[PDB]
């Protein structure tokens, strides 16, 4: 198989974590994954996440793929 180091652009981390409805959110706001990699739960606020479900679900995720 190919050797994988985890989501490699941002529709598919959200993708990943079932978050695909958000993408057009990040990508108005001109977020790719470098940047939402470095955001914090304050961050995802100002850019538009407000609901509890899909934040706790990005911040885990950035926790897990930051490296």
């Amino acid at each position: 198989r190919a050797p994988y180091s985890g989501p490699q652009d941002l529709a598919a981390l959200l993708e990943q974590i079932g978050c695909l409805k958000y993408l057009q959110v990040f990508e108005e706001q001109d977020v790719d994954l470098r940047i939402f990699l470095t955001l914090t739960e304050s961050d995802l606020k100002e850019i538009g996440i407000t609901a509890f479900g899909p934040k706790r679900k990005m911040t885990s995720a950035i926790a897990r793929w930051h490296s």
